[PDB]
């Protein structure tokens, strides 16, 4: 939520996007191979550039509900938890810090697990409210 | 957007709903007579209270979607502006600098209404998504 976060935020997105393919296809590889128990619920290639582009509108969250919303359909359908957020976060992190390298400074790395955190937490509310309107 | 808002913001809610009647009534006076034209859109007395309910929980705004997508609908049926929001911000502050009076310092004023323009700017991508999908 801190300004510097989101400086850095805004400053290596593009980088990331100029490496899309690797992250994408490193972040699934990794996520199947280290929680197995997530495989039943699948791929939706789309998943980490998603993250990016929520990033790159981190100033302006609301601009992205209507994507947000059809998604959180889908999760809703296929029992995304809560609790799977921080380990899709922990195998995107992961994604970043191989294509980042040398320039993978903690402060580059513990801004993403707070910008990840945030929009985390708009698709864990609004799913909190779908399944509750399901009853 | 910063911590000592959001500190002078959980400070003080808990005092200017004490004086809700006070707020919402000279909110509504100043509002008709300072600005007659928005008079032909209209009282929704529950309307300053809900900004102070929305700054409350201004730490997790998602949480209050579910309200915030009633009230959306019915701001585009009556023809509610992205150009009103400052109108509604300037008289909601005059109401709550009358309320505090001495402990109205300038510090705190600046951070309502920086509360204020954040909770506008969701009901505003809000509102000029449901307009545009109007069509
Ligand atoms: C903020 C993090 C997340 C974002 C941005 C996100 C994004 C996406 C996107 C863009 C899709 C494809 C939507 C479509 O075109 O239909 C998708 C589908 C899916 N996501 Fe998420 N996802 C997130 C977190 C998660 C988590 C934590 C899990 C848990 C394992 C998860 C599991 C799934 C599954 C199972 C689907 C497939 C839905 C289906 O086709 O039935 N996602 N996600
Ligand atoms: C963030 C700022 C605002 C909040 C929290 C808010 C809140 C509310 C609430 C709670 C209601 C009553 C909903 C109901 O129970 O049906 C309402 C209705 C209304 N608001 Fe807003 N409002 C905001 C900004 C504005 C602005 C900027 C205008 C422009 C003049 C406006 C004009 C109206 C009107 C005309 C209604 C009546 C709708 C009808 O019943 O046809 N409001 N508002």
């Amino acid at each position: 939520l801190d300004q510097q976060t989101i400086n850095i935020i805004k400053a290596t997105v593009p980088v990331l996007k100029e490496h899309g393919v690797t992250i994408t296809t490193t972040f699934y590889k990794n996520l199947f191979a280290k929680h197995p128990e997530v495989r039943p619920l699948f791929q939706p290639k789309a998943l980490a550039m998603t993250v990016l582009a929520a990033a790159q509108n981190i100033e302006n969250l609301p601009a992205i509900l209507p994507a947000v919303k059809k998604i959180a359909v889908k999760h809703c359908q296929a029992g995304v938890a809560a609790a799977h957020y921080p380990i899709v976060g922990q195998e995107l992190l992961g994604a970043i810090k191989e294509v980042l390298g040398d320039a993978a400074t903690d402060d580059i790395l513990d801004a993403w697990g707070k910008a990840y955190g945030v929009i985390a937490d708009v698709f864990i509310q609004v799913e909190a409210d779908l399944y509750a309107q399901a009853v």
